[PDB]
């Protein structure tokens, strides 16, 4: 009965979640929805207890009263001593990526180009880039900036969805879940890698994990780090090893959210679950690995070492940071006291 109902987004996260449930002796059970927003609603209704969310969704969930519980903690070895779970999270680097061979393409020449986004409302693939575009362009017409784009979650008949491919059967075009071929970090990077788009708004870690043999996936096997360039905000182009000096912003780590009244219980269960299926987990990579899904980032990002405790008992605004929270407000004025359901 001290069971947590996780919310899976899409049928792939659903399959993984059921695997995790089977392996957990049903201490973790699953609910599934077609979109992250839908999953947030199941949580709000009390039909689900939690899910891991990108910062852009943390904001949406936050206005509706959901709270940050644990955050993804990546592999970084500085802040050396502390165990991952107590280690402060460092946020990730949102970057704008292009093909090297696409010479001359700079932040300054993006208008009317083809773009690849993780999804609408996500931090690196949308809020940061479009916030900057809107900032600099003076206009709220961010649907008219790129000639065509794949921005999962936008209107399927609009140009913002024109580049999306849907699933293997061409169905679910532009849906904001993994069925969409160009969804999320990897999908958006694939959109760029296959030259469907001119630029991809992902994070620094995405380019590395999908190049120089790190993938084995058909589309990425032959990808070489040198064939890509990051677009700095000053107009220059740098190699992807220069992310620390050429990025659009550092994003708050994806984090697990739940209803305030269920947070403590979710925190508790989760810590026990990762001890079992986490990075050094008791049953991983033997029975089941929570943070692994063949580089598809299902439920959690695949580069997650562990889920770490937060700190000054973070409200959702403190977790995202004032800088980021203001940015989203300024961007969504284009579409404070809110929620949306
Ligand atoms: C797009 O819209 C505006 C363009 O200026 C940006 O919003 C502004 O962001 C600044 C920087 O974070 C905010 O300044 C802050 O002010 C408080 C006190 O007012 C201060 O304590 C902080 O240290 C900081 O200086 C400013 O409030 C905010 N402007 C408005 C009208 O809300 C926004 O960041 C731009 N979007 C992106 C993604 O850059
Ligand atoms: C307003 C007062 C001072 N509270 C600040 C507070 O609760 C801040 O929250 C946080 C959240 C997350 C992080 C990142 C980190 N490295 O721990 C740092 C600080
Ligand atoms: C389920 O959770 C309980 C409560 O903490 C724990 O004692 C038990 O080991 C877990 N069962 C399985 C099969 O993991
Ligand atoms: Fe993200
Ligand atoms: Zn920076
Ligand atoms: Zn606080």
């Amino acid at each position: 009965y001290t069971r947590v109902v996780w919310c899976a987004v899409g049928p792939e996260e659903q399959k993984k979640c059921q695997q995790w449930s089977q392996q957990s002796g049903q201490n973790v059970t699953c609910a599934t929805a077609s979109t992250t927003d839908d999953c947030i609603v199941l949580v709000l209704k009390g039909e689900a207890d939690a899910l891991n969310l990108d910062g852009g969704y943390i904001y949406t969930a936050g206005k509706c009263g959901l709270v940050p519980v644990l955050a993804e903690n990546r592999k970084s070895s500085k802040h050396s001593s502390l165990d991952c779970v107590l280690r402060p999270t460092e946020g990730y680097l949102a970057v704008a990526v292009v093909k090297k061979a696409n010479e001359g393409l700079t932040w300054n020449s993006l208008k009317d180009k083809k773009s690849c986004h993780t999804a609408v409302d996500r931090t690196a693939g949308w809020n940061i880039p479009m916030g900057l575009i809107v900032n600099q362009t003076g206009s709220c017409a961010f649907d008219e900036f790129f000639s065509q784009s794949c921005a999962p979650g936008a209107d399927p008949k609009s140009r913002l969805c024109a580049l999306c491919a849907g699933d293997d059967q061409g169905l679910d075009k532009c849906v904001p879940n993994s069925k969409e071929k160009y969804y999320g970090y990897t999908g958006a990077f694939r959109c760029l890698a296959e030259d469907v788009g001119d630029v991809a708004f992902v994070k620094n870690d995405t380019v590395w994990e999908n190049t120089n043999g790190e993938s084995t996936a058909d589309w990425a096997k032959n990808l070489k780090r040198e064939d890509f360039r990051l677009l700095c905000l000053d107009g220059t182009r740098k190699p992807v090893t220069e992310a620390q000096s050429c990025h659009l912003a550092v994003a708050p780590n994806h984090a697990v959210v739940s209803r305030s009244d269920r947070a403590a219980h979710v925190e508790q269960v989760l810590l026990h679950q990762q001890a079992l299926f986490g990075k050094n987990g008791k049953n991983c990579p033997d029975k089941f690995c929570l943070f692994k899904s063949e580089t598809k980032n299902l439920l959690f990002n695949d580069n997650t070492e562990c889920l770490a405790k937060l700190g000054g008992r973070p409200t959702y605004e403190e977790y995202l940071g004032t800088e980021y929270v203001t940015a989203i407000a300024n961007l969504k004025k284009c579409s404070l006291e809110a929620c949306a359901f």
